């Protein structure tokens, strides 16, 4: 007999985390001492510590883990020894300690905001066992959609992991997509912001699910649904289409809905493209519906793949291993086209082998599985192969028709290493196991009486192991006395959020002849969290304006956050997902074996792959491892954005029930919630809906901007959704705010029916600016006389309804906006400018809008994509050159803009340092540089001045080579020709890269101007060797792109006589845009960076030309995609070399400054820009009557200030 150990514990392991360590023993030793022990660089941890036992004892402990030395990444050797009595047991393996990553969610309240609202948001951070971790949080920034910081919070603390933070946008807030940003990381928030109005309905595709083949004819229906529940009757136009590889192929019905609000109709593909490969398979339908009487339409879309498959048939439960000379069993999914399961049907399967192709016919039952059981005893330890198909034949593959094909399934089966004649097999447990519930399995085996010997009592180890940890141990003792047969046993599993959605189970027995019977299934929980939250409303279906009981159920000590939101603004635009999914989707990175750092295998199905398979470090000595292959009334004024934005605390009892009250609304409120226990973890809420409704009442069809002094359409819809014949009667209030001109001078009595939409139209006049209100009051009326073919019957509860509504009015004409820009820049000494506010006297009153805005720091986006820039490098090709030029560039307005850290600064200068090895090596041995090997070809003269240009602004940071500058030298002394240029010689013929136009005048350019950014100036002959070609050639100008880099050649020449004449073309043609403007004709950013570089080399500059220059770098700094993206060769490197001229001209960051405007009517306005909110950029309007306004600045730095005059002109 000889004994054995067993030693398990993860691969991968996380710091904020306890995980588990077991070691199995043998019957016998009991003189030796066996210890497992994790080491490391600077301590070394006691784990295990035991002496053996007369049985085999799976002992299991939990340990801390170490931090890691190098923050988030350490190999630590794990380390099993066996002492006492002369015997020593050694041996090492490697685990991985890394700290996971915390998975930071933010959401909004809405998706969707008007102007004048105030967005919430909540801010969660994850740990990957599902508790929230109270982290520190940097900064939380929220960015316009021009992207400059509007709001910033800094150092604020999560409350029980979860931090909800408020802001106020401008009632002249501008519309995009605004984001919050988080922690300099990954973590974005978008929110739009436009100008919107609410739909009641959403219209959507019924019947057509998915499209097959094999029909004739199918069914559309269209099926418009209001938003709290309602049938509804319109107008519909449905149009289906297919997509051109040329006329599309297009079908368009139209038609009207009935009582129960669905429109069908068929729809027949002799239109489609059913004969063959010419369109693609891929129909869409849009369907429009349009209400009666108020007009307002909806859109819907549905994008149908036509599947050429009649039906899929897939192995859900089988293993990929087979136990020799043991039977074998496994599940069959036979799955139809179109969500469709078949019945009773016929399964072909067939098995391949070594021994042959063998033959199997099945039926399944009226579920859908397809169960079959075999024998191996026939398959010697071989690799088989698992087919199953549909019939015995199979429909041809036409390669000029349409394909009717199936999805035959195929496994492969690779054997059990059979080191002994036992069996162990595992009885499934389907597909979607409920959490929290125990569940049980069902597990056989068969024990030979032959080589395990009947004396031993045998156990059974069973671990189930979830998200490569061992989740839950044990050991079972069943009498092998008997000389037993094949029996079975069970045993209790409970699933929890700690296990996976597809955790793994692991039954091995260790026999004393050191053989090991085994076998490892894999489950399918669905994701859960360990705090079961449920969101409740009683009665879950109220009228608006009364009170409704909330219950959130959770962990006791929970910190519950609550979203109530209407259905509309998810109507406009789908909401940023909460589910199950997407919680566990930020996580997984364990999904399979170890990881790559810690992994090694001898190399030229075992227990070794069993634990492999899930990720789990194990040792022993026993011969657990394969040998190695070679292979009544109510008044209605309310919010429609957001009802519920509560947290709520939660008490020992685990419920907590609050009385909240329903805005005044007839729609369906979404709700759903999250909380969080530090015991128990996260949980979520499903969603859950409160649908608001009353049976009659008013909807207002009103655009939410009316521009003044004429009239628009505002339409009054009655909804009846009682049992009886009413007689309505409605009444517009009247007010000075608004005027009507006798559309039937509103007291509208008349009668409707039941589920009925009436509308009275009115055509008002805005006469008063601003936010009016509109009122209106329905009442019904007594049964005087029975219309509506009936008597008329008078309810007792919402009898009267009453609505308002506001809207929003704008002044009427065209907007003027008249701007003036300030770059108020001093030096520690009081800087006063002054601006003017006029105007053309022909203005309509109460227009005027002004505002000033103070921003410190000029960049105000994408700060660490500047730092980003230097990461991913290469050795290899033309894309090594283009990720490593902008680095010098970045670094160079780093350091002339009071941001160069130290550490970045020494790793990119490190990085800068390994890859001038990796582009030095690029020469061609004529005196030019090659660009796809060594000495493969000659390059074009761009790329020599280019790569001159990245190696001669180097010297400052990193030792470069000065012998390349001279063979440079050498090289264009022969190409420059005084009796004709353009020697051109050799191209850039390269993927992606097309650089400019490259003509003769713009490479003399390049070669004149690229070539002296090593510290030299005027006095050379090669300018003056290049100014020979410019002479005559500077008269022709070749469009603005080539007057734009003659203007640049003849900008650092330093003479003024054939300079002026072309600058009377070149900043007058710019594309004013505001206080952003640009030049125009990639291409346009390329241009704005040649002007502004041109302009920044002559030291004779003012005011003017430089706030006007700050307009420009504004406009350069408000993008995303000009620095960060290397795409065009020419864009990034000069747009950051006029940005580090700008910077060495006259601007310097702001540190701290004080500035106060002044007015002549006693106005006055401080601001303080210190250096942690120079970012901000911050405005306030004016409320005097516009005029002269003064402003001075103090302190240390710059800060730019632009005032703009929005006012609207009636037109002549």
């Amino acid at each position: 007999e000889l004994p054995n150990y067993l030693v398990t514990l993860p691969a991968r392991l996380n710091f904020p985390s306890v995980q588990k360590v077991c070691l199995d023993l043998s019957p016998g030793y009991s003189d030796v001492k066996f210890t497992v022990t994790l080491e490391t660089k600077d301590k070394t941890q006691k784990l295990l510590e035991y002496s053996g036992l007369k049985k085999r004892h799976l002992h299991c402990i939990s340990f801390l883990v170490p931090p890691p030395a190098g923050g988030t990444e350490e190999v630590a050797t794990i380390r099993v020894s066996g002492v006492g009595n002369n015997i020593s047991f050694e041996e090492k393996k490697k685990v991985l300690i890394q700290r996971q990553g915390n998975g930071t969610f933010v959401q909004t309240d809405k998706p969707l905001y008007t102007p004048g609202q105030q967005v919430y948001f909540r801010i969660v951070t994850m740990d990957s066992n599902f508790v929230p971790v109270n982290d520190k949080y940097s900064m939380v920034e929220l960015q316009d959609p021009n992207s400059n910081r509007i709001a910033q919070w800094l150092e604020v603390v999560p409350e029980q992991g979860i931090v909800d933070l408020s802001f106020q946008l401008a009632p002249e807030a501008m519309l995009g997509t605004y984001t919050v940003a988080v922690a300099e990381g990954k973590t974005f928030g978008t929110f739009s912001v436009e100008e919107y109005v609410l739909p009641k309905f959403k219209v959507e595709v019924v019947e057509p699910k998915e499209l097959s083949t094999v029909q004739e004819s199918f069914l559309v229906k269209i099926c418009c649904r209001y938003t709290y529940g309602k049938p509804m009757l319109g107008a519909v136009q449905v149009s289906v289409c297919q997509k051109a590889n040329l006329p599309d192929k297009c079908r368009n019905l139209s038609g009207q809905t009935d009582k129960t609000g669905c429109f069908s109709a068929p729809v027949d593909m002799a239109t489609f493209d059913l004969i063959g490969y010419a369109y693609s398979h891929q129909i869409n339908i849009v369907a429009t519906v349009v209400e009666e009487g108020t007009g307002v339409e909806a859109n819907a879309t549905q994008n149908i793949y036509i599947s050429p498959q009649m039906g899929s048939m897939t192995f859900e439960d089988t293993s990929n291993f087979y136990h020799p000379n043991f039977p074998f069993s496994g599940k069959i999914r036979v799955r139809g086209h179109d969500d469709s399961f078949l019945k009773n049907h016929l399964v072909f399967l067939v098995i391949y082998g070594t021994n042959g192709t063998f033959n199997q016919t099945l039926v399944t039952d009226n579920n859908g599985l397809a169960p079959f059981t075999l024998e191996t005893s026939g398959w010697n330890g071989t690799d088989v192969s698992l087919e199953g198909k549909f019939q015995m034949e199979d429909l041809v593959y036409n390669p000029e028709q349409v394909p009717r094909y199936y999805q035959n399934a195929y496994l492969h089966l690779r054997p059990f290493y059979s080191t002994t004649r036992s069996f162990l097999g595992i009885h499934r447990l389907n597909g979607p196991l409920k959490c929290g519930q125990p569940q049980e399995v069902l597990v056989d085996y068969y024990i030979d009486p032959a080589d395990a010997s009947p004396d031993q009592e045998i156990s059974f180890s069973y671990y189930l192991i979830g998200k490569g940890s061992l989740v839950m141990e044990g050991q079972k003792h069943l009498n092998s006395k008997k000389k037993g047969l094949k029996a079975s046993f069970s045993l209790s599993l409970t699933f929890t959020s700690r296990l996976a959605p597809d955790p793994s189970l692991v039954i091995y027995a260790i026999f004393p002849s050191g053989g090991v019977v085994a076998d490892k299934i894999q489950f399918s929980v669905e994701m859960c969290f360990d705090n079961q939250v449920s969101l409740g409303f009683s009665p879950s279906q109220q009228l608006p304006g009364a009170e409704v009981e909330l219950q959130l159920q959770a962990a006791p000590g929970s910190l519950c956050a609550l979203r109530a939101v209407d259905e509309s603004v998810l109507l406009l635009r789908p909401d940023r997902e909460l589910s199950n999914r997407s919680v566990y989707g930020m996580f997984p990175f364990w999904y399979g074996h170890y990881p790559y750092q810690v992994a090694e295998y001898d190399q030229c199905t075992d227990l070794f792959s069993f634990f492999r398979d899930v990720g789990l470090k194990i040792l022993s000595n026993a011969k657990i491892k394969k040998p190695v292959d070679c292979s009544d009334s109510q008044v209605r004024q309310y919010f429609p954005e957001t009802w519920l934005w509560d947290l709520f605390p939660i008490g020992n009892s685990g419920k907590e029930a609050v009385h909240v009250t329903v805005p005044d609304a007839i729609t369906e409120w979404k709700a759903m919630s999250f909380c969080t226990s530090q015991s128990r973890g996260f949980g979520l809420s499903p969603t859950v809906g409160l649908t608001a409704f009353k049976p009659f009442f008013v909807d207002l069809t009103l655009p939410y901007s009316v521009v003044r002094g004429e009239s628009f359409r505002l339409t009054a819809t009655i909804f009846n959704y009682l049992k009886d014949c009413i007689r309505v009667q409605t009444d517009l209030a009247k007010s000075h705010e608004y005027q009507l001109e006798s559309w039937a001078d509103s007291q509208t009595s008349s009668c409707l029916c039941a589920d009925d939409a009436k509308t009275h139209h009115w055509n008002i006049t805005a006469v008063k600016l601003g936010h009016i209100n509109f009122t209106i009051s329905t009442k019904i009326l007594d049964s005087n006389e029975p219309c509506g073919g009936q008597k008329g019957f008078v309810p007792q509860k919402g009898r009267s309804d009453t609505l308002i509504k506001p809207v929003l009015v704008k002044p009427e004409g065209v907007l003027v906006e008249k701007t003036h820009s300030s770059l108020l820049c001093p030096k520690g000494k009081v800087a006063s400018e002054s601006v003017s506010l006029e105007l053309p006297v022909d203005i309509v009153p109460d227009s005027t809008k002004a505002y000033v805005t103070v921003l410190g720091d000029i960049m105000g986006t994408a700060l660490q994509n500047l730092d980003g820039l230097v990461q991913m490098p290469s050795g290899c090709g033309e894309q090594n050159m283009v990720l490593f030029a902008p680095i010098i560039y970045v670094l160079q307005y780093l350091e002339k803009a009071g941001l160069l850290t130290e550490e970045i600064r020494s790793r990119a200068v490190g990085f800068l340092e390994i890859g001038y090895q990796k582009e030095l090596m690029y020469k061609h041995s004529n005196g030019s540089y090659s660009a796809f090997g060594e000495r493969d070809g000659n390059g074009n003269t761009w790329l020599t001045a280019f790569v001159t240009k990245c190696f001669g602004q180097a010297q400052k940071f990193i030792f470069i080579d000065p012998k390349n500058i001279q063979d440079a030298l050498k090289w264009m002394a022969g190409n420059q020709l005084p009796s004709g240029c353009y020697a051109n010689v050799g191209n850039l013929l390269h993927t992606a890269m097309k650089g400019g136009v490259d003509d003769e005048v713009s490479l003399t350019a390049y070669v004149t101007a690229a070539l002296l950014e090593m510290g030299k100036d005027v006095d050379d002959p090669m300018v003056s060797q290049g100014l020979r070609c410019l002479k005559n050639s500077a008269t022709s100008t070749t469009n603005l792109y080539t007057q734009a880099l003659l203007a640049y050649i003849f900008s650092l020449a330093g003479e003024m006589d054939i300079r002026n004449i072309l600058l009377k073309q070149l900043d007058q043609q710019a594309i004013i845009s505001g206080e952003s403007i640009y030049w125009s004709q990639a291409v346009d950013v390329e241009l704005t960076a040649y002007a502004l570089l041109a302009q920044l080399t002559k030291p004779s500059l003012t005011q003017k030309e430089i706030a006007k220059a700050t307009s420009i770098v504004a406009w350069l700094a408000k993008q995303h995609n000009a620095y960060g993206g290397f795409s065009s060769t020419q864009d990034t490197v000069v747009a950051l070399q006029a940005l580090a001229k700008y910077a060495t001209t006259a601007y310097m960051p702001s540190e701290e400054i004080n500035l106060v405007v002044k007015s002549t009517e006693n106005f006055q306005r401080t601001f303080n820009i210190q250096s942690v909110n120079r970012l901000v950029f911050q405005q306030d309007t004016l409320p005097n009557v516009p005029g002269m306004y003064t402003l001075e600045a103090s302190g240390q730095g710059c800060v730019y200030v632009q005032t703009v005059l929005r006012y609207n002109i009636l037109p002549p």
